[PDB]
Order: structure tokens, then sequence, then C-alpha cells
């Protein structure tokens, strides 16, 4: 018996929905549920959606709380909908997904994934929960995780870290490494190789690898030597060249955390969404230097090594396509004289 | 187990709150209820109210549906809350009363009305539910209605008209005549004799007496004369003057009612809510003679007749108060050698 | 090139979107959008829909305003889509469809009907647009209307209104009655034979047969003795029955209209949308008799009489299932000692 | 001492902003302001404007009640702003400018019309209001309305009508009909000679004059014969052509009234403004006959037969410039073998 | 072609307005702007202004993203309007002007600043911008930056530090400071001998001279010793006096810093704007120590120090007025047997 008040209850009293049985009085006003506690109202929740207030407030409610996967690798997997579940998106404030399936009376377009509606769907479906690896099995289209094997099915080895409630973490106390596998018209697809993004921020950069350690404790001409990145332009693409009006390359996650450290700097958001590329309307406090669209990406220092090395030095302008979380990413690559100039997740 | 989802099933299967069981999906945007039927949203209340836009849907469905004393009448008497019920005001789209007792978790003070803090308030009180008399008898402030005799209590007769889901109407497969019964600090009080408002309206206005089936047919002139009203000003007070820039008079609907039918003219409700004296900025459009203030009452054409002639015409200026929907209206008596000039309900 | 800017030049100069070249300057505040006319905001759309103001209001402007079928009539065919064009439910002041194919793209699932998006869903096409005969015959699922005929197809003789801007008619200058035609999973449907609904206002009620005129005039004796219509209770179901709190019958349009002209009375259409049964809180203004739920359909009083007297009379209580506007409407016929009680459409 | 709760005093007690000294308590909420009124919330002013709430509520309040001209014709006339008075502006529910002078804080660009500010504005003055004829002889532009004669300014008579708190008059107890006079950079314009609209509405239209009477109740073909009309297509262009789709005609406001006495039809104000010319999105009930931009002016019959018949018919096609309330008016002529064929208020 | 869709596409696609061709589908709900990206709403804008929600979102995306002149700066120089750019309040997330010249059709009172409208406005102009130069020498009013000289007129050497989208930093890799022209009435003003504000944060806080070295670095009683500050208030001024309930001195920005470093405290920035001097309700967290209006300017010690040394000490209580970022600054000085008691800028 699914309602308003309800939901207002088991938030209050269980930190989320639990399914609880009880009631809370609630009072909306305009974009905010308000709950009565000893005759004041106390705000349970501000609606950033695009979505009715009560509808919005009942789907963040019944979010998933296990570590998830980011709602990146989910979009780049074709993800429509997910099974059972809501897939909260706390980048944008909001559901994941705009249907939902068994989850609320508003918002679901089917009570099972085997409803016929689904079908065409991509549906996600958590092998963590009962029989959900087995409605996989039975699905025209989805993404199924599992922390194990599955019979028959061989799988593709997710990133390291997934979402549990917003914070993205690799886990000690809880598995959040999952094993991918994806459906395309009943027919078990054979995931790509990929590298992942490693998913850290500017203020809380932790290096994870001997050489992101290096970079970070290094001169920029010291790491250079060290690791022999002689005519790659590291100087430009991952240190940055803040010398004139338009700020010069700082396209990689670790040269915007070693900059950080030294002197802070503005970062525009403008599409505030979860991506494997981000993008930035930078401007650098210290010297003025600035870039409207300044693409970053947060690859493993060595992963990006490994990229750039691996491309031929003998064009003046190509695409260079990769595949990182599961999506391919085109950057732009551009020589002179057998050295790299510039290479940069290509502004489409 | 009260809840929105709730509320609305009884809205759209019931028409009206009526403790059925069942939910509905409803969607809350802005100060607007939704409701989803085959794929659509379908409007069910839009809040006029200055309460939260889920709580005047409750208060609203669960409206008293019978026909209730009108808010002037209940405002006129004192009255500050209801028992476990919601007079319903259409006047102002909005609940009469801003608390409730026994209604909704949000607005209520109290679950019964002989709980302590009712003490104080004015109570109404319905004779016709159940144990209601007996609480009225028990409580320190309220008033009561009742269909007939109640041992003890001395009646006094209300208006022969009530309001069934805001049509004020003289009932006759249903009851709206009730004894009223008043007690201030746990002492019954004696109602005092009263005249009534008639509560018509100006479009669809019938006269209720052969006076006022002559006021609407004769003429001004023979009107005056039939009815020996020489010297009593009706040419200026119930006719209306439209000579001049400023409307003279014009303070009786039965007036107002006679004009419309020849010249249209706006009444501007700047105060739009029930009262025994209602005021209206007035603008003729015919002569364009206007009035900001203009104060009009629906008395009986013959009960107006009685007060005007009950008065001492001698003194050039005073206030005289005559018992009008149990409350006490003061009106400016102008005089001038032993005849009316101008009688008004006096501009507070 | 759409725009906002672009839909708001064509209000103003077309008076509705007409793909005209040009920009005017908009301003939106809150739900209401405006335009710059002479230096003061003029105001071109209040929405009154759950979409976002600015996409309700291009697809009110994108509305069809060709006569089109009355939203009662798409919704009892399952319509949940339309070609290319927008139904506006001018009843609901919104889009009679949530997603449009090849209309605006917020609203979009598809550009073309034939993608595979539309394949599930019920589409609307209209054969006087070029190719959309043809895209119903490739549809998976949809309901075509043609002014003639379609080669092989068998028709469906529609109703002689639709709605043209939201003004019901019978065409003199335009056609009204199409073809009807309906697919569901590929295969071609046959419409089952209906009675229509006559699309009738309370306000403007004109009669459309002798019996609709007798009714109108003759005393409610003397209309059931000229129709042989003794013991089909055509006193309590179309009469109304004013004389108990509870308002009895009244479930016919014309019999609504017949007691308006005398006595007026409110109706509060509680579900406000277009169906084939309204369901109205009737309060009578003379007696104050009421009903909660009062169903009321416009059957031309010729098609309910022969309704009625094709039933069998010799059971107590039946459900007796009437196909009306291609639905099938559930009635409820009550009888005793071989006569009838009441007879009317089942609340369901 | 200018307060939003002094502003509220004056509507509540006044019926307007009147000067007067006192607070009431109020409570704003969304576009809504409301007063405490024995401990409920009255709605006194809704906000229909592009202004903040509390602004335009004291403008509204502040809103000139006298007869002043129609907001149509101080558009003709280039009022940019109106001299220590508010032009309300009725159709659009706003002020009819978006600045004040001497008014209220929020909205004043000056205190007194003499301030530089005003300089290029046409600022609107009331003879009426004492000071106000030599705030024009001083002003560089502005527009002058006196009930008399100026010492050396050459007069313009203006319509009969005025508006008076939203009513369009021909006043008998005040003066409506007024002396107009421009000024354009210093210097006083010559205002041409014009025809005016006679402001007429569509539901209580009244003939004003013998013609008129004629065309409401004599036939077509005996209206053209009596008035020699033969060969000026007013079948087509004040009657109406409602057999074809497209509604063809119907151009002058007698012409709609006559229609609409017989057949009703729905006319959409897509552009909610007062203007000399009129476009309606109109839809004939009777016939399905409709026209997305039908221009109507509300000329007097014998006005717009004058300047018919005072026009060249040997053009196929040729604009015709008009003056109509102050404003030049292009209408498009069509002629054939020295007869009209159209002739209408020409779409911009 | 201007439109909200283009506009949006702009942000979306290159961090800004830049003029490009395209349309990303909009979405406007309240006061926010969202596109689609892949079937999800992604927030773009919030309107913090009081501008309608698509005009904000406008004004915003065309915002100046070079290094501009501070808007305390551009307000103490009385600039109105800005010619063909916004200028960007980001102390406000509001424009800094009202109107626009050649940026949006909603705000524009002018395509030109050679338009007649904006003559007696004080225009801004950026000699970055080609022609810019000529268009301030045309001009009446405005003020005029250059980075280098100007034929025939004196420069003004304004601050060192500049704005670029919002970081107000001293360039390094782009030119911060300016050289600053005025035109009153067309005549070249000689701009006044001025200090400036240095424009820091509290968190941020770093000193440019020895003398704030010293202050940051030194005890209380060592600094006013080093640099001869006996007598001058420096422990109640600079420092603050934190003993009792009300909070003593404390209106230089460094001494708010120092103190930051050792205790927090919380500054309520109640007029939240950019202004020469800053107003905040102060409370000290450590001693609970508090001031309703501290106001609190940002000077270089050493200016600080040089004003409060270039005072007559001999009177009790008067105004000192400094000219500081071109406005006049009134100071309170009070003094006590030659020596200062408190100097702060003068509360009005
Ligand atoms: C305080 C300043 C303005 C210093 O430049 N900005 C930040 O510290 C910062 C860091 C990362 C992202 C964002 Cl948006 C701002
Ligand atoms: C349009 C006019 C001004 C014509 O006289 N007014 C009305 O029709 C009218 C009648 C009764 C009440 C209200 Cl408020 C307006
Ligand atoms: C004001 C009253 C209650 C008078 O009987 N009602 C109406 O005039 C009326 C008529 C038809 C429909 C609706 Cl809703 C109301
Ligand atoms: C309901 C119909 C469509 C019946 O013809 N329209 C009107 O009653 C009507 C009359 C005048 C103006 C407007 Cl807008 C509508
Ligand atoms: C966390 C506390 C309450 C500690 O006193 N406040 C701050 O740190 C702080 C600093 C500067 C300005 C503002 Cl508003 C708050």
């Amino acid at each position: 018996a699914m309602s308003l008040e309800n939901v207002a209850f088991n938030v209050v009293n269980k930190g989320h929905f639990d399914g609880q049985q009880g009631e809370v009085p609630v009072s909306i006003i305009n974009n905010t549920v308000y709950t009565k506690v000893d005759g004041v109202d106390v705000e349970l929740f501000e609606n950033k959606t695009t979505l009715p207030v009560n509808v919005a407030f009942e789907l963040w409610a019944k979010r998933n709380i296990k570590p998830v996967p980011e709602v990146k690798i989910l979009n780049n997997l074709g993800v429509d909908i997910a099974a059972n579940t809501v897939i909260w998106d706390y980048k944008r404030d909001a559901p994941a997904h705009i249907s939902t399936i068994g989850v609320c009376s508003m918002t679901d377009i089917a009570k099972k994934p085997t409803e016929t509606i689904c079908a065409p769907l991509t549906v996600f479906f958590d092998g963590r929960v009962d029989g959900q690896v087995d409605l996989f099995r039975n699905a025209r289209n989805g993404v199924l995780i599992t922390e194990g094997s599955v019979k028959g099915l061989q799988p593709s080895v997710g990133p390291k870290q997934a979402s549990l409630n917003g914070v993205t973490l690799i886990g000690e106390a809880v598995k959040t490494q999952f094993n991918y596998y994806k459906k395309v018209d009943g027919v078990v697809q054979q995931l790509p190789e990929t590298y992942f993004t490693q998913s850290r921020n500017l203020q809380e950069f932790k290096p994870r690898s001997q050489m992101e350690i290096d970079f970070l404790e290094l001169a920029m001409d010291e790491f250079i030597e060290r690791y022999k990145l002689e005519g790659y332009a590291f100087e430009h693409i991952v240190y940055g060249d803040f010398s004139h009006s338009q700020l010069g390359g700082l396209h990689l996650l670790i040269g915007l955390a070693k900059r950080f450290k030294e002197s802070p700097f503005e970062l525009e958001d403008f599409i505030p969404m979860d991506s494997t590329v981000k993008n930035y309307f930078i401007t650098d406090a210290q010297t003025g230097s600035s870039k409207c669209v300044c693409s970053v990406i947060d690859l493993l220092l060595d992963d990006f090594v490994e990229i750039i090395k691996s491309q031929d030095l003998s064009v003046v302008s190509k695409v260079v396509k990769v595949t990182i979380d599961y999506t391919e990413i085109s950057f732009m690559l551009w020589c002179k004289d057998g050295h790299v100039e510039t290479f940069y997740p290509k502004l489409q």
C-alpha cells in the first residue's frame, strides 16, 4: 500500500525506503517535501529533478543503497532502465533512468522485466539480487553485473570502483569490482577490451601507481626524463601551459591535481553529469590563463602513457579512437617532425 | 491509514473523501494535484489556499457535503474551528477555519474536541452527527446546530437557507433551517433576536414577497406611493442615483438587481469572502457613475422597510445598530427636516 | 531550425505554428509564455499541462487545426500517440498523448512512425495527410481515419461530429464523419457495431430527433404515454427524482437539459477529461437533492429507448454491456415484477 | 511612508490606494497577495504581470480610477509612460507602461516628469490634474488630454468613449470625450483627421446608427439593396462566407455580432491586448468554417461604408491607408471588373 | 537567428555563447534551464536574477569572458550600461546592468551605442574591441578601458587586478591593469587621485608588501613598535577587540585574515554585492564577541597606514573623506588627547 506518507515514514525512520509500515504527516511546498516533527516542519527532500516533487521523492527514497556501477558506465553500455531498483544519479540529483520497473506507480512501465514492454530496452540486472541472473538469461536486451562467475558466460572485468550512496570508492568491506555481461537482441555480446577512468576528485587525489607517485613528487623535467617521455608533449598535455591567455593542454586529472596543490583554479562544470570525458570552463587564478572548453579525463598515468606511446606520430592531425569505460572515445592527435604537439579528448 | 494516494482514490471513485480503501497514482506540480488516467495527467484539484497543496487537497476532499450554515453566520457567531469536519468556504476556495479536529494530521490541533487545546476555541458542533450535542454540552466554547429540540437548551431559529456544496438554497428534499446554540466560557449564551440576509445573487435574483415583486415590476414613484415610503430616501438608498460622478446610495441587493436588468454595471469584489455586508467598487456602464466602496446588504425589502420606518428621523446623524445574521451591523442614518437623506451600512 | 522564438513568431503572426521563418522576443515566467509588443509583455500561453512550459507551448502551437476525432474516441480505440501531429485535448488544456512523432525535439520518441520504437504503440494516422494510409499498412499497431475508401480495408463509419479547434461540430463546410480502421499486432481488427454519444452541452442543448423534441416539449406523463415507455423507469432514469436527499437517477444528458431550463443545478466535474460516460457531483439548487457520483451519458433519446427496450426484464440485477464510442460500457439493470426500477452506466 | 501593508490597508478600506494611513497584515504566496480577516487569508490580488507580485499590487492599487483614454489610443499616440498615475491595462491585467513617474519606488524612473530622464519619453499628461497642462508645455515629448480648451493649443477631438475602471463607456455622469494634444521633440504635432473604433463587445453589441439598426434587422440582400452597396462585396467582407473550409471575410464587428445571434462561434484571441485592429482564430460552430488569422475592426457601419465607397475600384490590388484611432491602418483592396472582391485590414 | 535552443547549443558545445549555429532540446522548469543529454535532463542554468529565466540564461551565456573591471569600479564610475557585451556580476549571480546594447532582444535598448537612447547613459567601452575607443570618442557619456595609450587622452591607471569569469586576479598570462577614461556630457573628465581596494579573500589572503608580511608574522605589540604606530588604535581598528560583547573595530581585511588563522568566525554578508566597503554581521566563534554592522575594507596595509597618519588628530569626531576605487568613501575619525580612538568606514 504505497503512499507519500509511508515513503516519508520510511525516510524519517529508516534513512531510506525499507518497506516498513507507518505514516508521518507530510506537506509539499513548491519543490520541497516537509514533515512535521513536534509541531515544526523539517525538510526531507528538495526536488532538483524534472519529475513531479512527490514522484522524485519516492524514487530518491527507493534508490539502490548498495555499491552500484557509476552512471557513466551504465550510459556507455546503453542501459535504458533498471530491473526493480532505482540508480540514483548523484551528479545530477536525479534518477539515472526516466522509467522504472516494479518501483513507483507513476514511473513504472512494467512490474517485472519479463513484460513485453521491456524486451526492446537494455535492462540493468544485478546478480546480487535473487533471480536476476536468470532474468538476464531470459531477457532480449540487458546488462548484468555479478560478484562471481556465471555458468557458460564469459565475463568482462569492470572497474575496481563503484558508487555507494554517491561515494565512488574501491571497496574493502564490500565488493565494488563486478563482472559485466551484455545482451543485444538475445545474443550475449563480447564486450570490448577497455581502459577505465579512475573517478578521482581534484581535492582528494591519491596516486594509484609508482608513476603517479613520481608525477606528483618530481619536477616536470625530472619525471619526463625518468619515464623517457621526451617528445610526447607532456609539458602541454598533462602539466598545462599557463603562459598565454588561452590555457594550453591540461587534459589529465592528475595534472590538474598537481597544479591545484600549488595554485588554485576555477573549473566551471557547464554540463553537470557523469561522463568518461568531462568538459570544464577553466580559469587559472594565479596567471589568468583560461579555456572555455577544457576536456579532462581521469586515466591512470600509466594507461595514458601507454595510449600516447602506441600511436603513429607521422601524421599532422588524426582522430585516435580509444575504448574507455566500454565506450569509444575519440582523441585528437597533432604531431610535427615525429613529435607530439597535442593529444586531447576530441571536442564535438 | 491516511495518504495522498488514498484521498485521490476517494476523489476519483466517490466524488469526495468517503473512507474507501484504495490508491491511485498522484503527481503534484506547483499548486495542482494530478492523477494518471490511462497514461495522461488529469487535474483533480488546484490549490487556491495559503496551505500546502496536498494539505488543502485533503481538506477539500474531507469537506462537509451536507447542508451547512453559511460561513458568514459561523463567522458572526465566533466559530474558530469545526468538530471532526471541514467547512469548505466556496467564496474563498479555502477551508473556512485554519485548524481541524480529527480530520487531517497536518492541520489537526486535537483528535477529539474534548482535548484541553479546544477549550478556549469556539468549536462548531453538528447535532445531526452522533454524540455532537453531548460534546457541545461538555465544550467550554462552541456553536451547535440541530434539526430539532435539545432538552433544556433554548433554541435560536436560524436562516431558512444553508450551503450545500457551495449552493445556497432553502431545502425541500433536505433540512436547511437549523436551531442555533452558543456557549461562551462554559455558559450558554442567549442568541439575540435577528434579521437574516437572503443570500441571493445579482444574476439570478428572485423576489421573496409581494413588496419585492412590486419593487421589481412597478416604476420608482408608484412603488414609493403604494408602500407609503415618501420621505424615506428610497430613490437614493434603494434605487440609486446615477446622475453624478459619485454613484449615490444603492445599498440593497434588490435595487442593484432592478438596475442590472436595464443597464449592466461592474461590481469589483475587492474583499472576496462571505459577509453580512458586502463592499463593492461599482462602475455603472451606462452613465459612468461610480463608487469605490459601495456597501450592499441583501435584506428582504419588507425587513429593510421595517428597519428604516422604526427610526427616529429628528437627528442630523446617528449610528443605528441592527442585528443581522446574529451580528450587530451599524448603519448611518442622516436626516433633514424630519425626512431621511441617506441610510447605509456604516463603513468601518 | 526549431526554436521557442520561432514558435512564438508563428503564434503571433499565423495564429498557430505554420512553419514560417522569423523570431519574436519571448519571456518565460513561471508557467506563462509572454512576448514583447511595443515595449510591454503580452501573454501568449499559460501552461496547464504537466510538461515544461516551453514544451507545452510548442505542442499547443503545433496542434492539429483540422477537424479531428474527439479524444474520447481515440482513447476508446487505444490510441497511444499521433503520427506527425498533436491532438490537443481542450477538455484538459493539454496534449492528448505524452509523446510525439516528428513534432517536438523534447517529446519525440521518433521522427517517423516507421521507427521500431513505435511498433508496440497504437499510432494514430490521418488519411487526409499524404502517405499516412501507407504508414498505417506498415504499422504494427494503429488507428486510421479517412474521408473515403481504402482498397481492401473494411471501414467503420465513425460519429457524424469531430472536434475542430476544441469546437465539437457536425461539419457542413468540412468533413467530420470519418471511416475508422484499427490494427493490433500487425492484424487489422474489425471494429465493433456501436452507438455514438452525441457530444452536446448542457447550456446549448439541441434535440436531434422528433422523440427528443417531444421529450423537451411534452410533460413527463404524456411523453411516457406517447412513446409507450410505461414500466421503463424513465421518471427515475431520465427525468430524475429530486424528492429525497439523494438525487435519484438522472443519467441521460437530455434529462439534465430539460431540468436545467426550469431549475438550475451544480455539476462538479471531479475528473475533467473527455469520456463516453461522465461523472458529476450534482447538487440541485431548487430542492437540495444531491448525488456524489452521478454518471451521465449523452445518447440520442431514441438510442437509449432502443437499448432499454432490448433488455430482458425478468432478472433482479444484471450487467448489461452496450458498445458506445467503440468501447464496452457496462450498465446496471435492476428490475422488479417485470418492470424496470433503475438502469445506469455502472460505476466502476 | 509607502509600504505593502499600507497599500493593502487602502485596498481593504477604500477599494483602491487613497493615501490613507494604516496597515493590515499581508502575506505573499507565489503570485498572490493575501490579508488576514478574522484569522483567515482573503485574496486581495493575483499577479498576472511580469513584475514582482508586491510591485504589481501597488501599481494596480494606484491605478487611475477616472475615465481615461483606452490603451489602444495611448499606444497609437506613442505613449511610453504616464505622469504621476498608472494607466491600468484591463485587457492584459497589467500596467499599460513599464515604468512610472512619482508612483512606486520600484518602477519610478523619476519623481517628476520635469526630470531629464523623461525628456525623450512620450509622457501622458492629464489636464484634469492641477499643473499637468503646464508640465506638457515644458515636456519635450508628451500626449495631453483635456476636458476644455488650452489657450494657443490646437485641439484634436478624441473618441466619445473612455475606460472607467475597465468599463469602456460614453459618459453621461462623467466626461469621456477629451481634447488630445501631442508633442514630439519639443514641437506640438498636429494630430491627423481620424475615424474612431467604437469599442463594442460581441456579446452586448448595440447599433449606433439607422444603418447599423438596418444591418442587424434586414436580410443580407435587402440591406445591400437599401444602401446601394451592390458590387462592394459586403456578402464576403461584412456578412462572412461560411461555405468553404476557410471562412471568407468577416472583418467588421457588426457582421460578427449579426452572425453570433443566429449561430455561435469561437474567437481565439491569440494576442490578448487592446488594439485598433484585432486578430482572431475563428471557428464557426455551425459549419466548421474557420480562419487562423481573421482581422476584425469595430468601425461604425456608416464609417466603413464611407471608406469603401471612397476607393478607386479600377486596380487589381492595392494598399488603402485609413487613419483610425490616430494610427495609419493599411487595408488590402482587391477588385475585378470595377467591383470589390475583398477589402480587409492588411495582415502585417 | 537568436533562439533559446541556439543559446543552449552554444553553452553545451562551447562553454558559453560563441555565435555557433545549432540547436539542442531545452526544457524550462520554474527558474532552471535543462537540456536533454541521452534521454535525461541535465541542468544548464539556475536563474538567481529578477529577469525571466530564458532572458537571464541568454545574458549569462553572453557574458564577457575576458578580464573585465570589477563591478564595484564600474559602479563607482557611474557605468549604466555596457557597449555590446554583458558584465556578469558573479557576487549577485546576475547581470551588472539592467539593459544591454546589441546583446539580447529582450534587454536591448539599442543595437549600437551611437543611438540617441544611449547619449545620456554612461556607456562602458572596451578599447580591446575594435572601434570602441572611437565610439567612446564620439559618445557623450562613457567610461573607457584600454591596455595601452590613447592619442591626446591622459589615462588614469586602474587597479592591478580584474575579474576573469568571476575570479579576481592580477594577470600574468593576460593584462588586468587598465587605463581608465571617463566622459561626462562630451567632456573628458580628469579622474581623481585614488587608492584601490585589493579585492582579497579571507581564506586565500596573501600579503602584498613587507608591512603586510610583518603584520601577519609579528605579534601585535612587535608590529606596532616596528612601524611606529603607537597612538593610532591599530589594536582596536586593525587587530580587533574581542574582550566585550560588542566586537571592537576589525575594519581591515588583513586583520580579519590574521584572526581567521587562529580562531574562525561567522561573517553574515547581509547585502551581497560588490562594493568598495563591505558590511558584515560578524560573530567571533572563540569569544562570542559580535557586531551587527562591521564595515570592512581591503586596503593595502601601507595605504591604510598612510591615510590614518595623514589626519589631524586634534578633533573629537569628524568625517574623513578618502578617494578609494574612484569613489568618495567617508570614514569616521574619533580622537582623544591627540591619539586615535577609532577610525572606521562610516556606516550610513
Ligand atoms: C576558490 C577558487 C575561485 C580559487 O581559484 N576556486 C576553487 O578553489 C575551485 C576548485 C575546483 C573547482 C572549482 Cl569550481 C573551484
Ligand atoms: C462588463 C461590464 C462592465 C458591463 O457592465 N460588467 C458586467 O457584465 C458585470 C456584471 C456583474 C458583475 C460584474 Cl463583476 C460584472
Ligand atoms: C450556481 C449554481 C449552483 C446555480 O444552480 N450552478 C450553476 O449555475 C451551474 C450550471 C451548470 C453547471 C455548473 Cl458547474 C454550475
Ligand atoms: C463554445 C463555442 C465554440 C460555441 O460556439 N464558442 C463560444 O461560445 C464563444 C463565443 C464567443 C467567444 C468565444 Cl472565445 C467563444
Ligand atoms: C564555520 C564557522 C561557523 C566558524 O566560525 N564559520 C566560518 O568558517 C566562516 C568564515 C568566513 C565567512 C563565513 Cl560566513 C563563515
